[PDB]
């Protein structure tokens, strides 16, 4: 018995591999095949659309399962058969999928340049008078459109439905203070940890991995934007019944709470606290733990999902290429 | 607690590799082995070393990018004296800058739905249209591919270097109307086997197995094969240089590396590996690099493809395609 | 009748090396030495020896690139038991690719109509805009400017290396808005001088030699210059490999060397060429090389520039001007 | 003690210049001849004159910028009676601002290797690419380029002018497809044919010759070439204006300018040359201004391309390269 | 900096600083499609005095400009184009000549601008070389600049004479006068544009800039 899951590799799928994977394996007596890509979309409709994908379960961004579910890409899952995901709140679930994993969004700094009154929010990042410095952003518009209109005033809980119009003239206002728009995490650390820039956003795991190694920089959660991968099942997929078994030991409590052990991101299953696996100290550091989670705008895949999200991500080009 | 960043390209493969031999090494030498993952390392490693503070130590790439990167002073020269393990091998298995650490093959795989009896078994073969009939497919990339058409042309697997290279692009102007698709990754290869799309095509040994132990009714020959590897090589300026040089001497340790095919079918870099018993005849039968399997095949020339011949066939692809 | 093709930058200094190491040779050695001139020979060297069949044997060229050159196997490893007129110069001189044949200067010139007395004697007082008014211009380029920009910041000449260049650019942006013209070619540099469009600048000694001569009220000083040379490499694959070998040996013989400076303002490849005495005393005090003028300049470090630092370096100045 | 500043395209042109013609002319006036290179002298000519005080004196430039410069006052106008050199040459080789140098041709050039009979002889053939298979290059530049096209296109060589420039281009873009590369530089034009990229291309004559003598096997014809000239001015406001005027009777001295054939492939601008006995039989039939070979030739319209459709045909190349 | 009397009956816009913010001035806006006097006023914006532009830190100029560039409605290319946009409310301030804001205002539209950190320039008469009537030409040039000539010309429109001994003659009355751009009140308010800098080689490459810019 066997599956083949895909994540997206590097220290998020070692990490995984540690504290969920192999212990699912053991625990479900099935092997499970590996594989990796940046973004899995683009595969998803290709292996879906043929009829026989080689993947069976796709670890992604949350807004692809909804996309994926509503063009009947993914499986609607049964949830009599995975008692895990049934018994977490509905908020962290759809019909097509189950959170795996909670990653931020938020503003990185270096500790060199900002030892006292670092910038504590989009506004502040905005602001190259009252704090001087490289800035970086992302080159792409997820989660940087909310920055933008937090930048602009809007409350952390009340960005949705975006004004797209309002978060593009606030970026262009920023854009002659930008000093390179990132296109990988990699590239993200590398960019706090030389130097380069004194500020940026970048995802806390990155972050935190780089200042692990050394590096005087640091973040704040303050307005950060959380987001999550899911958990779905491809249409057509080769190993069905195994892919759900594994499914849910995904999600279970304690596997769970072992991959923040492993990387600096939170549990898809808020069980995963109770589990008394992870230290205080470490669960206070996560993008998911309630206290930080509060200081955060909640990111709505919903929103992203929808024609909406698509126009946004069509205006990207336009607003680069400029 | 030392540590450092191992990169490499993620998927089944770094999770083999995390099995056999990350784990195992950061054990004997209780030390952290952080990872990651990326498709190409290269212009990452260009900036990072040129920013004097990278944050990766240890990459894991193809052996003819050591070669160029060590030339250009983007790693370091290796001191042999201090990776006893790497000194043992054989002078042809490592550079000044690398150590070979496993062997891979490009191979012609086909589709046993179509081919039950008959299959074609030469880069020839492939060719003849008129004789085996069905939907192919290569890689849009000429390394592996320009050798696969000499070959096609009637070379001789040892006899290929250096390149004929006008020969090798009229043969495949020859097959180009044949060709179904270009594939770029070697997920959308093994897709394209596993669906049908194609009949025949080139791919990664690895990627056919994988599909086949999925289910898939293909399979492929070392005959004609192109051998090839990747090396471990230090970034110039790694943070963690001594931790890194130490590592290096237990990632080509015998029994470590004999049992990475344990795991996936690539051989060990470290030929050495195949006197330690870990590895039974059956098995070994299988991988890349065993004596008998390698007799059947082109070994690539890194030398070749690193010189300015070679970086003058890779600038006329770009070209040739569209 | 035995010959070679070799290729420098024309203009005067191509005419200079013709008159007194070129012909000489030739009628020494009884061989015919054909000519060529190009700018920068780096991109069609690449053309050429990837080719297999390069047209030019020997080039004349800034050193930074044999070094870049003979590592990436573009040039020959020289054998200088085969050239024992060069294997006779400092170990300071050669590379296992190359082997010097000229100094010159990247110098502060300046209009002795402007400044009677009290002229600008350093980059200090050429970032010294109240001090020293005028117009002023800088090449568009980073090789030396960005030197000349850590001396104007009060890094000492020899103390450069390796080159803070967040600091140089920060100097660089502070006198841009001050630059009447970023210069592109040496004779654009010699009529800004000549017409008075500048009052001073950057320049090449050679050029600001000429224009001096011609009768202009123009100067400089070597305080503070930075002192760069040319080597002779021979294309790997020269069609005329032992032609070339030999022609090396004469082209760097003390006599012929000397007589350079007797024709140009630029200093001996070979230090020997001083105690020929060819060279007059005051003409020799007007050589770039000259000892006591050598030790008022920056060295230019060819091992920095040809580095990965040094490539980041350039790839920034893109980023700059503009 | 008398000074001038003369500028050329360097090379082995400038080289062969200097032996011929300025050597002897310095020695025989009793003057220094400063030198300079520049590729295409046209831009600084303007920069250089509007100063008011260039740092040129005299110029060797093709002929249509010297019409263009004396027609915008930019050059001279020559006082003939000074120069009894120019004045006893016929009038057809001068103009009120310049007198011709040498005589230079664009060739069809070919591999004898793919030719070794029955070569391509005219544009006709250049463009029927059925009746003669090969690679071909062509200039990335009208001037003579559009020339060819029409000769091409059925034209008579001494019907051209003045060009049919729609026509032209139509003829252009019909065997674009078929050009495997526009060369911008003679050195590239040379090494296309020396490493068998081409099979034919458009090539200035004395790129061929070199090439040829150097050993590759290559030839071309003067039939339909294109029979081209530089001429001597003088700019105004020149420094050196009474030596400079000296001079140029020196430099079209009938011995002086017989002797320029002896070193380089191209023709006396002044035809009393070939009345010296300097120029043997076999070297004169190899010159693009021998009578024969003339008589095959276009001879390039000056009075056109100085005119404003030559400028209006340059503005269409740049539209046209895509 | 002109402006709509209707959006600005009280407190309008006064400095390139208050035309730069757009939170504390709403409205509409316009600039020139041209470098020339619009990096001045980016400059000023950015914090430069109107007497300390020179040479202009043209990097610093476009950095300023980008960040207005997402609130400008339209970069006009003629004087008519940018009388018409105060005349019809399509903008409620923009950079304007003076002499297109006052025709405008004249004609009826309620709008107005100030002289303060305007940008105060000149044409000059100039004989080409090569003149067919280079002798008459010069002997016109002194009636040119005559100073009852000169005195005239703002009695026709709203531009200073170029020789200031104009305001001798008594031809321009006190009132008059007030409206000048050269009127020693008026021209102390403003940036003086330096012909130096802008004929110079640093202007010819600011004019190859703009192009780049205008995306």
């Amino acid at each position: 018995a066997q599956i083949t899951f895909v994540s997206q590799g590097g220290a998020y799928q070692a990490a995984q591999t540690v504290a969920i994977l192999d212990p699912s394996a053991k625990k479900l007596g099935i092997t499970i095949n590996q594989d990796s890509i940046p973004d899995a979309w683009p595969a998803i409709k290709t292996q879906v659309g043929s009829g026989k994908p080689i993947w069976d379960v796709v670890d992604t961004p949350t807004g692809y399962c909804l996309r994926g579910g509503e063009q009947g890409l993914i499986e609607k899952l049964d949830f009599s058969k995975i008692p895990n995901a049934a018994a977490m709140p509905e908020a962290y679930r759809s019909p097509y999928s189950v959170s795996y994993e909670f990653y931020s969004s938020v503003l990185a700094y270096s500790q060199k340049t900002f030892p006292k009154d670092a910038p504590n929010s989009w506004v502040d990042f905005w602001d190259v008078k009252k704090f001087p410095g490289r800035r970086a952003l992302r080159n792409h518009p997820i989660a940087t459109l909310e920055a933008a209109l937090m930048a602009d005033g809007v409350a952390p809980d009340k960005l949705y439905p975006l004004d797209v119009d309002r978060a593009f003239k606030k970026l262009e206002e920023i854009k002659p203070h930008i000093t390179v728009w990132w296109t990988s995490g990699a590239q993200s650390a590398q960019l706090l940890n030389d130097g380069e820039v004194d500020m940026e956003m970048a995802w806390n795991g990155r972050v935190s991995a780089v200042a692990k190694e050394g590096a005087k920089v640091s973040f704040t959660y303050n307005q950060g934007i959380l987001q999550s991968t899911s958990l779905c099942i491809l249409k057509g997929a080769p190993n069905l019944e195994t892919a759900v078994k594994f499914l849910n030991e995904a999600v279970d409590p304690v596997h769970q709470a072992n991959l923040p052990l492993h990387i600096d991101y939170g549990p898809g299953n808020p069980k995963a606290f109770e589990t008394n696996v992870i230290k205080p100290e470490r669960a206070a550091q996560l993008p998911s733990e309630p206290a930080n989670a509060a200081k955060q705008a909640l990111m709505s895949y919903a929103w992203w999902s929808s024609p909406a999200g698509e126009a946004a991500e069509k205006r990207w080009a336009s607003f680069m290429q400029k």
